[PDB]
């Protein structure tokens, strides 16, 4: 389809902003594709260069011996394209400190109907493609 129910919207929506705002070094490899799975071609390169070990911003080097889990707090749709995801992170440092910060995505999605690889389309199953993303931090402290 075109589009799909709101609910797996919010479930992929989930899926993709754990993973990205997230950071897990056993799971890096994997959220990395899953993240360039479901971005679209430009949001993929703009994201590939964000994560780059290259920039300083990188959540390789912000968090670099360190976890970051995100646990989502609501999934708002602003209109059938562009929500609204607010979620916190745990950060958790090598000497067991965790800091609980506050943030909010704004993206814009659509399903596109492709020919993929199995392997591929399994993870992405119905073509969930973000196409432009933004995160930032609430005044919530």
């Amino acid at each position: 389809p075109n589009n799909y129910d709101e609910a797996i919207t919010r479930y992929f929506a989930s899926k993709y902003v754990r993973a990205r705002e997230g950071f897990q070094l056993s799971e890096a490899e994997y959220n990395f594709r899953l993240i360039s799975l479901l971005s679209s071609p430009e949001e993929q390169n703009r994201f590939a260069k964000w994560y780059s070990g290259n920039n300083p911003e990188s959540p390789q080097n912000i968090y670099h011996n360190m976890t970051a889990k995100v646990t989502i707090k609501s999934i708002s749709f602003l209109s059938k394209d562009l929500i609204q995801v607010r979620y916190y992170k745990t950060i958790r440092e090598l000497n067991g400190k965790e800091n609980i910060s506050h943030w909010v995505s704004i993206l814009n999605f659509s399903y596109i109907n492709a020919h993929i690889s199995t392997e591929d389309r399994l993870i992405n199953p119905l073509g969930f493609q973000v196409s432009e993303y933004r995160s930032d931090p609430e005044v919530i402290k």
